[PDB]
């Protein structure tokens, strides 16, 4: 799923 990449994008910062 597309979303799956948002999850570990707001795990950066």
């Amino acid at each position: 799923g597309l979303s799956l990449l948002l999850s570990l994008g707001l795990k950066l910062l």
